């Protein structure tokens, strides 16, 4: 589920909200991702460790997961 | 496994659930789908929840 | 393997327990079943608790 | 080659200890037994503590 | 090469880009990435400190870094 | 060096440098690194306390260590 879900968000360049395990909310678009991290873009590309992520919430409906 | 049949029952019966995160935050919705690492929870949009950030999955009502 | 016999004892005897999560929050009920990754705790409904989010399992009385 | 000899000495000598959890909570008692994943701590009852939720084990005296 | 993580931290290290590393607690560390392995990142400032990746939420470059 | 963690901790233990170990909850521990293995670090002060690496966020030497 994970690969198809993130790939879709990446392909459609959908604005997303990534919430961390501390409650903090990051926003931007998914540039790329691998087994352990997600590169999130906004002013700069920041590397987010999936282990610190709780949820990835599309800013709008995204068909075909 | 106990996890799969529990989540599969909830998904199949479209039982509204509360998913508590390890930080105490509570998410609500219906389980759309899930794999070994995540659960897609539906409400306005489908959000992807990482199981490693989940503490407990509480059905809103008994599930056979 | 201490886990299995410890949880089995609690389940078998239907001893009320307190499961403290890693955020400090306490859950209570009886252990219905469990596997390598989760424990099904019962009270009003059966709720699925991920062991990775559990800090300690405390029985309400000696077992 | 450290964790086990450290835990065994504590259990063997029944040294009172404080186990700090990652949430800040401090548990106290004597280590009854342990395996690769949990530690059984005794006080009023035996509670099962998950090592993944433990931050530090502080003996109450030099061991 | 095989991950996004290696090339990304290598770029930062190589370019000696000042960075901010946010921990799961919320503390914000800063400095330059001296080195890193499978499990930790050495961050330099007054001293080299060792940060466990499992405690890291994000690594944010202070400026755009290409490639 | 395939591992960075091992030589870093070893230098600290060898030189007996006072360090600060910050835990994931924000709490800070201090003392000297007596020993360590794959999963824990033995920190000394009044007593030897066993710290699980998975609970550690950062190890900060109190001074430069060559």
């Amino acid at each position: 589920l994970q690969d198809p879900f993130l790939n879709a968000l990446r392909r459609e360049r959908v604005p997303v909200s990534i919430y961390l395990v501390n409650g903090i909310k990051l926003q931007g678009q998914i540039e790329s991702f691998d087994q352990f991290v997600i590169l999130l873009k906004n002013t700069v590309s920041q590397m987010v460790y999936k282990h610190a992520i709780s949820t990835v919430v599309p800013s709008r409906p995204v068909s075909h997961h």
